[PDB]
C-alpha cells in the first residue's frame, strides 16, 4: 500500500521493515499474509536473494520448499513464488546438493505411488535440470532415478496414470519414451520386459491392458535393433492361449482403434500358420465351435474370425475355394440348415443376416438345380405338415424365388 | 400383481381408445400384437409408445408380466432382451415396465434351471474384469444368484464362490475395496471382504501366504500406510482365535519404531500401532535396555534439530513411560537424557537454534523453560552458566548461547521467589 511509500522517505532498513510487520513472528502460514507482499516489494525496490535469506533464518528449507510451492497455487502469489523457488535451487546448485539429497530433502521418499501428484515434484525436476547443465560430468538423469526407485510395472502405471493430468502430460510421456529406450540399452529381451510388465497376469483380457501396446512398441524396436534375434510374436501367443480363446481375443481387439491393427495383423498370422498346419475350412469351423447349432452364431464374432480365415484360405487353394453356405450345409445340413436360418429371421439380432443367407441357400439350390419336390423331399414335408412350421416356409419361399428365376434355370 | 397399478399413472395419448376397442371387439392380445406391427420392431422396441400401449392392454386382460417377456422372448435373444431391458431401466419413462420384466426374465432363467455361471456370461460379466461392481447389471445376477439358492438349496452356490474362482486374492480385495467406498454398494462389498478372510481361512493358507499375497513385501517403511495391512491383520486375529515377532523379524527395530509412532497418527491404523509400540516397549523392558539404550538405539543421542519434529522423540517418551511406571524409584526424565547424551552448552545451543524455526519453536521453547527450570533448582547462578556456556567478553550477543544466558537471567528474574530454595 503507502507503507512503502512512508518506509522509502524516511529510509527505514529491509530489516526494520520486516520487523515493523511482525513477519518474524509468522508461521508456516506466512505467504498468505499481505504483509509478506509488501515487505517483498520493499525489498524489491532497493534482492531475490535477501527475501529468500531472511526466509530461511525462520523456516527450515525443506519446509520452505512445500510453503514455496503451494505458494504458486495462490494466483496472488504467483510472481514471488517463482522467483524464489529459483533462487532456493540456484542455492542447492551451488552448494552442489546432489538431486538424491534433494529428493530427501522434499520428503518425496514417503511420496510413494503418489509422486507424480506431489506438489513440489517439478521442484526437484527443475532443480536436476539445473545441477546437469551446472555439473554435466557428474550429471544424472531424473529417470535413472525413477528407475532406482520403482520397479518397471509400477513406474509405468505412475506415468500412464499421470500424462492423463496436464500439468504434468507432457513430462510423463517423455519419460514413457525413456523407459522404453531404457530397457532397450539394458539389453532386455522381449521376454523379460514382458514379464516385468505383467502381461502374465492378465489372461484373456490381454489386448485389454494398455501396456500391451507399451510391449508391442518394445518388440517392434527391439526386432529392428537385434534382429538375429528377433521374434515372432504371434509365437509367444500361441504359446500361451488356446487357439480359441486366441480367436476370440485377436477378432474382439480387431474392433478397438488402438489395437484394430496389431489384431489385423496377428490374426492374419494365426489363418497362415492354421494354412501351414494344414487345416481347411471345415476344420477350422469345427474348431471354433460353429458346428453346434446355437442360432446365436449367425451374428457371432466366431463367425468372422471364420469368414477371415476363409477368406485366406481361398487365396492358397485356387479352384477348390469354399463357401459359407456350402459349410452350413456341409455341417448342419440342408434341412437342418433351413430350420436354423428360418429360426434366425424370427430375432431382430439375426434377421439381416439370416435373410441374406437364406437367399444364399435357395441360389445354392437353384443353380443345384433342385425342383419343387425335390426340396419338399429333402425337407421331410408331409401334406399335413402346417404351412406355419419353419421348413414349410422355407420351401414356400423356395418356390416363389425359383419362380422369380425361371431364366436361370438354365443350369 | 404389481404390474395394474403403474398403469394407472401412466401418459397414452388415442391409445386408450384402441384399447378400449379392443376390449369392446374382444381381440387377442396376440393379435392385438399383430395389429401393431410389434413383431417386425426390433432393439429400440420400449422407446416405441406401441408397446406401452400392448402392455396395458394385458394388463386389461390379466400375472399379465409373464405373457408379454414371453412373446417378447421370441422375438429377441436371452442376452439381447436381458441388454435391452437394462437399458430400458436407466430411461425414466419406462421404468415400472423395465423392472418387472427384469424380475419376470429372472424367474423365468430360475424355472428354467440355468446355472449362475450361465446368467454370468449372458449378462456379459465375463468380459466386464475389474470393473465387475461398477457394471450396473452386477446387482442382476446377484438377484438371479439368490433366487435360484432358494430354489435349489442342494445345488446352491456362493457368489463369493464365483468372485474368488475368477479373480485372485490381490486383485479381488483392491475391487471389493474400491466398490465399499461407492455406496450404491458398500453393503454386499464389505460382506463379501469378509468371506473373502473366511475362504482363506478354511482354504487353510498361512498368514505368511495371506501377507506374501496381499503385496506387502515390497511395501517398505510405508507397510502401514497399505490398507490392505489392515485386512491381513484382521486375518491373524480371526488365525490365533504374534504380530510383532514377524514384523521384528522383517524390519530393524528403529524403522519399526518411527513407522508405528507415526501409524498411531492415522485413524485406521491406529490403535492397532499403539498396541504393537506397546509390545515393542514390553520386549524392549523384557530383555533390560534402560531409557538411555533405548535413546541410543532410536539415534536420539545426537543434537540433531530435526529431532525436535521427530516421531522417534515420542517413540522415546512412550518406553519412557513404560519404563518409569516398572522401574520405579529409578525414574528418568527427558530433560535428563537429553542434558546428558548432548551435554548442557549442547542442549543450551540445540533448543535456542530450534527456538527460530516455526518448524520447531513450540517444542524447543517449552524444552528451553524446562532446562532453565532444571537449571534453577540445581541452584545455578548467573555466572555460572555464563561459565559453562563458555561466553567471552567480546562474544557476539547474537550467537546461540549468548542469548540463551540472557534467556536464563530473564527467566531468573520472574521467578526469584521460588529461587528462594
Amino acid at each position: 500500500s503507502a507503507r512503502i511509500n512512508t518506509w522509502l522517505v524516511k529510509g527505514t532498513s529491509v530489516d526494520d521493515a520486516f520487523l515493523k510487520l511482525e513477519l518474524n513472528t509468522a508461521g508456516s502460514r506466512i505467504f498468505e499474509n499481505p504483509k509478506l507482499l509488501t515487505w517483498a516489494v520493499y525489498v524489491t525496490k532497493v534482492p531475490e536473494e535477501i527475501i529468500l535469506a531472511k526466509l530461511s533464518k525462520q523456516f527450515t528449507e525443506g519446509s520452505l520448499a512445500k510453503m514455496i510451492a503451494s505458494a504458486k497455487l495462490d494466483s496472488k502469489t504467483e510472481g514471488l513464488a517463482t522467483i524464489l523457488q529459483a533462487q532456493q535451487r540456484q542455492v542447492w546448485v551451488d552448494a552442489g546438493k546432489s538431486s538424491d539429497e534433494v529428493f530427501k530433502l522434499l520428503q518425496l521418499d514417503e511420496a510413494g505411488t503418489k509422486l507424480f501428484k506431489n506438489q513440489q515434484f517439478s521442484t526437484w525436476t527443475s532443480f536436476v535440470d539445473a545441477f546437469n547443465r551446472k555439473y554435466p560430468e557428474k550429471a544424472v538423469s531424473i529417470f535413472s532415478k525413477l528407475a532406482k526407485t520403482y520397479d518397471g510395472f509400477t513406474l509405468w502405471k505412475m506415468l500412464e496414470a499421470a500424462k492423463k493430468v496436464p500439468k504434468t502430460e507432457i513430462i510423463a510421456s517423455k519419460l514413457q519414451a525413456q523407459q522404453i529406450d531404457a530397457w532397450l540399452d539394458a539389453g532386455k529381451s522381449t521376454d523379460e520386459v514382458f514379464n516385468l510388465l505383467k502381461l502374465q497376469r492378465t489372461g484373456d483380457k490381454l489386448f485389454k491392458n494398455s501396456q500391451f501396446l507399451t510391449w508391442v512398441s518394445y518388440v517392434e524396436k527391439f526386432n529392428k535393433k537385434d534382429p538375429d534375434q528377433a521374434i515372432a510374436i504371434f509365437s509367444k501367443l500361441a504359446g500361451v492361449y488356446d487357439q480359441v480363446t486366441l480367436s476370440s481375443m485377436l477378432e474382439a481387439a480387431k474392433h478397438v482403434p488402438s489395437t484394430k491393427r496389431i489384431a489385423s495383423y496377428l490374426q492374419g498370422q494365426q489363418n497362415q500358420h492354421w494354412l501351414a498346419d494344414g487345416k481347411s475350412t471345415d476344420d477350422i469351423f469345427k474348431l471354433l465351435k460353429l458346428n453346434t447349432p446355437s442360432p446365436e452364431n449367425l451374428i457371432d464374432p466366431r463367425l468372422d474370425a471364420w469368414t477371415s480365415f476363409m477368406r485366406a484360405f481361398n487365396m492358397a487353394n485356387e479352384g477348390k475355394e469354399t463357401t459359407l453356405i456350402a459349410t452350413l450345409t456341409t455341417h448342419y445340413k440342408d434341412r437342418g440348415l433351413a430350420q436354423l436360418l428360418q429360426e434366425g429371421t424370427k430375432f431382430a439380432s439375426t434377421k439381416k443376416i439370416a435373410e441374406e443367407l437364406q437367399t444364399a441357400q435357395f441360389a445354392r439350390w437353384l443353380q443345384l438345380g433342385k425342383t419343387e419336390d425335390d426340396i419338399f423331399a429333402l425337407l421331410k414335408l408331409k401334406l399335413t405338415t402346417p404351412t406355419t412350421d419353419p421348413e414349410a416356409i422355407v420351401f414356400y419361399q423356395y418356390k416363389l424365388f425359383m419362380d422369380a428365376h425361371m431364366k436361370l434355370a438354365a443350369a
